[PDB]
């Protein structure tokens, strides 16, 4: 593919999250920007803080256009709080173009900001719908694709131990297999439907409206796949099931608890996989994506893990458990998300990752919650 110099512009920290190079103002201020789909707004610090090395001036930016209008957003993990304005935005190892774009600029946090974490912003690249304060705050991609030729199309590979995300195509180097698309139900999050769930090939047996009870939504800016009371207590019970061949405390399946072996003695055999079963964009079809333990149990600072699948108040959060077992393509042109095997997500000589299909589904439709 021609986007070899958008390959490898994507670093982080494991369970502090994933952040691209970008640049605010004149002259470029560089800072460091946390990729998230689960929310809309592009926000920087714009004032010191505990955990921030740099922030964003805007006294030094003599492109920069006060709003004159405060801005609160609160998320599921961390809120902020800080002024509106527009400024020209450039990311330095994507597109080779400058667009103005609204920056929120963060003077107050609380519980947002990461110690260690290298990032200093975050940029909500979900629908305008799910922005504050409304839907006329335009996000930046929605701002990037109006004012450039770059496609209304993006792709994330999350790498788990890098990666890259390439906006305006898709690298072909950067999966193996075929590339499986499921419709995006709703142009606010990145709402798709989940219609089977299994854990080491066994079925759940739940209606498929419990799997999507409220939402499910494809979210890098979230460490853990998050899943509805019900379907989290049917999950951990089949998993714990499965690994029963060593026994763990229970505060490890709330992540409470870690869980530690010797190095590279780590049994990955004990623990079962984990697939999804998507909505495929035929009638009547369905297709399905599987995840490994290197997956849904993630490196903690002997090799020590915690437990990174929580329950949800607020429906299924398929966040970087997912997402790093996968090249993930968000085509927003198409109102589909595609899901190809990574070729850089953790496996084993035994087990790989997998996106498998088609699969005969009756009645699909109904899996949404209204
Ligand atoms: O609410 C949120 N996510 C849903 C809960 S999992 C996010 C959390 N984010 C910090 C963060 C992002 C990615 C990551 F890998 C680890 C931490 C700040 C913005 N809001």
């Amino acid at each position: 593919g021609s986007f070899v110099e958008m390959v490898d512009n994507l670093r982080g920290k494991s369970g502090q999250g994933y952040y691209v190079e970008m640049t605010v103002g004149s002259p470029p201020q560089t800072l460091n920007i946390l990729v998230d789909t689960g929310s809309s707004n592009f926000a920087v610090g714009a004032a010191p803080h505990p955990f921030l090395h740099r922030y964003y001036q805007r006294q030094l930016s003599s492109t920069y256009r006060d709003l004159r209008k405060g801005v609160y957003v609160p998320y599921t993990q961390g809120a902020w709080a800080g002024e509106l304005g527009t400024d020209l935005v450039s990311i330095p190892h994507g597109p080779n173009v400058t667009v103005r774009a609204n920056i929120a600029a963060i003077t107050e946090s609380d519980k947002f900001f990461i110690n260690g974490s290298n990032w200093e912003g975050i940029l909500g690249l979900a629908y305008a719908e799910i922005a504050r304060p409304d839907d006329s705050l335009e996000p930046f991609f929605d701002s990037l694709v109006k004012q450039t030729h770059v496609p209304n199309l993006f792709s994330l590979q999350l790498c788990g131990a890098g990666g890259s995300m390439i906006i305006g195509g898709i690298d072909h180097s950067l999966y193996t297999g075929s590339l499986w698309y499921t419709p995006i139900r709703r142009e606010w999050y990145y709402e798709v439907i989940i219609v089977r769930v299994e854990i080491n090939g066994q079925d759940l047996k739940m209606d498929c409206k419990e799997y999507n009870y409220d939402k499910s939504i494809v979210d890098s800016g979230c460490t853990n796949l998050r899943l509805p009371k019900k379907v989290f207590e049917a999950a951990v019970k089949s998993i714990k099931a499965a690994s029963s061949t060593e026994k763990f405390p229970d505060g490890f399946w709330l992540g409470e608890q870690l869980v530690c072996w010797q190095a590279g003695t780590t049994p990955w055999n004990i623990f079962p996989v984990i697939s999804l079963y998507l909505m495929g964009e035929v009638t009547n079809q369905s297709f399905r994506i599987t995840i490994l333990p290197q997956q849904y149990l993630r490196p903690v600072e002997d090799d020590c893990y915690k437990f990174a699948i929580s329950q949800s108040s607020t429906g299924t959060v398929m966040g970087a458990v997912i997402m790093e077992g996968f090249y993930v393509v968000f085509d927003r042109a198409r109102k589909r998300i595609g899901f190809a095997v990574s070729a850089c997500h953790v496996h084993d000589e035994f087990r790989t990752a997998a996106v498998e299909g088609p699969f005969v589904t009756l009645d699909m439709e109904d899996c949404g919650y209204n």
